[PDB]
């Protein structure tokens, strides 16, 4: 006879979980995080920010880290995300525990953030984590500010209700670099048709590729570096090869077009 | 080198999760949960009431012996938990979805549930699950009445702050049978002394043992069927060898004091 | 010497709280909140849905209605809500303590039930209200089912950025109604050009025009009956001079379109 | 005919209301609430803590009084709390908004501070305010370190299940000072005797009486300056008069047992 199975844990690709030293993209903006996860460190004479932090045991690394670049756990005043799902919003509840940060999030993220991931509208609960809650909602087009550099928080919405770009300018040799950190536009195992718990997927994802393109993007970065062609063990050569936001969006539409057609296949 | 670790999921031993078919023990009171974890149906001309749920992946098993016991998921009216951990109230997000069932329990059980188990005193987040909320707080020596079944809440801290046993009066033979769930009296791995993160723990402890030890108790049950000598697949003589609530914490408190010498030798 | 000022309560015209007998809208609908505020009683063979409950102490008011209807707490099972402002969702936590009630709701309204109406983007924390928890949320055009009755969900964000339309399918003399219960497009002393807390207000708002207009709707209703042309008081003549939807909508628009260019003058 | 009544605001006596300059108690310690509030500031190398808010109306005047005396929203780390009523944990949730601050407290206090104080045990909805969450939850006896000054909770349960006595050391003319800062003992308007709501009522205040009687207690506060016979509007003699614990812890129990035997007899 036979029991239940046993619960099954979140596992991921070894550079998944490669931790890395921080790699500079402009004068205030690092890259902290793994290998192929992407966590921003956005340092200010007020404070620093932090955008996503990749899987839930990347914590402590990502302190060591904010170490590495002068932020005590004192000095990191918000996080920002991309979505909150378990491997970009991982660590969320444990910084907050050991940190100053405060989350700002769209009330989408925020309500899934609450949930620890749980009751995806896709995954159901096969994918959790350490819940936490969020410290101010914020509007689409809506503005944060922290040591004088201005955050805008772009809806994408798609791969999650919430799926939010957050886009800044740093500088880079005496010029402004206008940053475009824009959400994954992927749709892993999505049903997209006629979906219950998303009807309007279809058209959002659509609308999602139009505001990706336009965003103010110098400089591209994602959630999964390879998306936009960024290889953070590259070195100096690190985002020689990036995307546009408009390449970007052209390739996850091509890429979304082909999905729906295999899906009315299959 | 060297990536950062897998997460790890909560497996637990095979007997915890091998369904089981109803099993009487009063008048109107269940065991519907597996051999090896406890879970309770009571059920009322006024709807029924479960306590506790086991592991997250009972959800549907829980259901289908509702079903079999003529309890549809509109039926279902309340949850009561012992104790806020994984391997009892796992399930109690996904239950909510899918039935009328609301929860009731104590401030310390709410919080610990709403976080879905993380943060935990002692095992930190080595053991989460989906979060739920608590839809009635209820206070120590409070009652819950449905369909004429009344449920008293005794507090019972320490291995979870929010550790709780609930009692009610069933029948049996055209007899009364007072029935008491006391939650466990473990402290698997704890540090006992001198816990910053629980300062009074032995105090609440040795209150507990003597909470236990004068409950109404004809017949104890436990959260872990072993812990009160119950042998769910045992059948006819599944409770023949059920301890006294009396026995249940002398045998608590020996382990206890055990523990306690052990730790200041360790 | 000054002290710092009273709180000042939330006070409504007499006719917000004059309460009123059930008023029959279709041959399950029922208007049983006041003569002035919209709550909304849909009864099946398979439970009663309530949308919207008016003032937080309306709550016994609408408890005796349902009592009148045949409605026992114990049979309320969805609470449904135009958006979370104190004179819609007042006595929503109340009315979940007291019944079987589960409420559902998007995102945004979620967050702000959540908060009892605080932190307003508009009112900040002048008209607030004892908060609530959703128990399901829901996405753009999801329906929920009760008892065979289906609803409908049609975000028309503006009023508040969780602002929903509810709509369903009842009969009158065996013909099929379709009833659109549409929330306010009002924008009582609201910032709506270049407003921090929600930038993109004025697209919303224009969208949601063209959303009412476009609904499925025989018979409208609003959450305050005045906005639709509702008599509450006129009995068999309660609903006749009630606009159509398309009508609602022209006359929100024009009105709005008059506030934007007073705001440019003012 | 007759509407239901308007909804009340919580009023108070003018002189709880009355804001008044910094008072200082010890070398970083000061009452900067109103006259008949306290609201207590300590200010450390390392950021500052504030125990009690006072009425929601009181923000701006708290952050008025914390420039004054050098301190920043930025540098406000710690709110602490005596209990979550509207007079004491009134402007919390906006605190939270235009600080730094994140709030520590007790599991009890936790969730009675997320429902803005709603539904509570003895006042119902009668006395409400904007809800905000805990950021940790403390255990009883667990200490809380900022800036190297050391807080430790004492649970006194009873004025509200989650009533906490705050203590830490400061310093005065080079020599230690042990500030007790102790919550309420009243039970204004309390059933006291067979309280379905509280039914160990009676035992938890008994049992706070004998924790506040033992504190390490060289100066006592309370949140009403009066109930420890301060007076805030004193100047130099403000704690002139003041009670020890032991007084203070007295004399509660003196008027408790006067409330039993007026509660038998009414
Ligand atoms: O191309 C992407 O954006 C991409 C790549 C791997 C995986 C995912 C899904 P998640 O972002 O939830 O890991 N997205
Ligand atoms: O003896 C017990 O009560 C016992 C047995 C196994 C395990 C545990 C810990 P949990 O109840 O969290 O599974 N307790
Ligand atoms: O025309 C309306 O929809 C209308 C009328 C009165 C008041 C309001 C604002 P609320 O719906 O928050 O009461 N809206
Ligand atoms: O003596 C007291 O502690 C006292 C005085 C006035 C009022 C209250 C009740 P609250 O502390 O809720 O204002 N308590
Ligand atoms: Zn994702
Ligand atoms: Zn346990
Ligand atoms: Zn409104
Ligand atoms: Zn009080």
């Amino acid at each position: 006879e036979v029991p239940l199975p046993q619960l099954r844990a979140y596992t991921v690709d070894a550079s998944w979980l490669q931790p890395m030293a921080p790699l500079q993209i402009a004068d205030h903006t690092w890259q902290i995080g793994t290998e192929d996860l992407t966590a921003l460190l956005v340092q200010t004479p007020d404070g620093a920010v932090l955008l996503d932090g990749g899987m839930p045991q990347m914590a402590s690394h990502l302190l060591d880290n904010m170490k590495a670049r002068g932020v005590t756990p004192r000095d990191l005043r918000l996080i920002l995300l991309s979505h909150a799902h378990a491997d970009h919003a991982g660590p969320v509840a444990e910084l907050k525990r050991r940190t100053g940060a405060k989350v700002a999030a769209n009330a989408e993220s925020a309500v899934l953030l609450a949930r620890g991931g749980s009751d995806d509208l896709h995954f159901g609960d096969g994918i959790t984590y350490p819940p936490a809650n969020a410290d101010r909602i914020v509007m689409d087009g809506e503005v944060i500010t922290v040591g004088g550099i201005v955050f805008t928080a772009h809806f994408m919405a798609g791969h999650t209700p919430g799926s939010t770009a957050w886009t800044w300018t740093d500088t880079r040799n005496g010029k402004p670099v206008r940053i475009a950190y824009a959400d994954s536009l992927s749709a892993p195992g999505y049903q997209l048709q006629g979906n219950p718990r998303y009807p309007h997927l279809i058209e959002d994802y659509r609308r999602s590729f139009a505001t990706v393109r336009a965003l103010p993007c110098d400089v591209l970065l994602t959630p999964h570096p390879g998306a936009s062609n960024w290889d953070y063990a590259a070195g100096a050569r690190a985002g020689a090869k990036a995307l546009t936001c408009k390449a970007y969006a052209d390739a996850a539409e091509q890429k979304f077009d082909g999905q729906l057609a295999k899906e009315t296949a299959g």
